[PDB]
C-alpha cells in the first residue's frame, strides 16, 4: 500500500486535474486485474500514468503476447496500491472519454465509483489507431514497458504482429484521431517516477 506521505503526494498531484476538462482513460489488462492505467487531459497535457502487478500470471502471459507486450519482470518494482488510491481520489461525477467502455465501466463500478461517467468514442478499430506510428515516433520515450512482440488475430484468418498497446500512448493517439492531427499540447506526467516505481538499485559508479 501507499505510505502516508505518498498518499498525500498522490492526492496533491491529482488535484492538478481540471475536474471539468476532457479526460481520456485507458487501461491494459482485465478490469479485475489491470496492469497499466492512464488518465490524460489533452487541453492541459497532464496525465496520470502508472502500472500494477497482475494477480493472474497465466492470463497476464496471454495478454502480454496479444495486446500490451509487457514483461512480468518489469513490473516487479512498481509501487503497489496505486490503482485503488487513484480511482478513490478522482473528482466526483467526472466524465471520462475512452475507446471501448465495457471493461473500464466494470473497473470503476467494482471500486464503487458508479458516479464516474464514461463516454465511449467507439471509433472503428483502424480509425482509432490512424496516428499510432506518429504517436510512437514522438512519444515512445514516455513509456518503456512494452518490450515483447505482440500478435493479434486477423478477422479474415491467421495472425499478424501489431504495435504493442500502451494505455498512455493509446490515450494520446485516440485524441490525435479525434482532432485529425497529432497536434496536442505537450503531455506531462503528474505523478513522480518515485511514486510510480519503488526505489530501484543505486546508480553504478562508472
Ligand atoms: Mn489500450
Ligand atoms: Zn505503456
Amino acid at each position: 500500500g501507499l505510505t502516508y506521505s505518498q498518499t498525500m503526494e498522490l492526492k496533491d498531484s491529482m488535484l492538478q486535474l481540471d475536474p471539468n476538462a476532457k479526460t481520456w482513460i485507458d487501461i491494459e489488462g482485465r478490469p479485475e486485474d489491470p496492469v497499466e492505467i492512464a488518465i490524460y487531459q489533452p487541453n492541459n497535457g497532464q496525465y496520470i500514468h502508472f502500472y500494477r502487478e497482475p494477480t493472474d500470471i497465466k492470463q497476464f502471459k496471454q495478454d502480454s503476447k496479444h495486446s500490451h507486450g509487457i514483461d512480468i519482470q518489469d513490473l516487479f518494482s512498481v509501487q503497489p496500491g496505486l490503482t485503488s488510491a487513484v480511482i478513490e481520489s478522482l473528482p466526483k461525477n467526472m466524465v471520462l472519454s475512452c475507446q471501448g467502455a465495457d471493461d473500464i465501466r466494470k473497473l470503476l463500478d467494482s471500486q464503487n465509483r458508479r458516479d464516474i461517467k464514461l463516454i465511449d468514442v467507439s471509433m472503428q478499430k483502424d480509425d482509432a489507431r490512424k496516428f499510432e506510428d506518429k504517436i510512437w515516433d514522438e512519444y515512445k520515450h514516455l513509456c518503456r514497458m512494452h518490450t515483447g512482440i505482440v500478435t493479434q488475430k486477423k478477422k479474415r484468418g491467421g495472425k499478424e504482429e501489431v504495435t504493442p498497446h500502451c494505455a498512455l500512448l493509446d490515450c494520446l493517439m485516440f485524441e490525435a484521431a479525434v482532432i485529425g492531427s497529432p497536434q496536442i499540447p505537450t503531455p506531462r506526467p503528474v505523478l513522480s517516477r518515485d511514486l510510480v516505481f519503488r526505489t530501484g538499485p543505486p546508480r553504478v559508479v562508472l
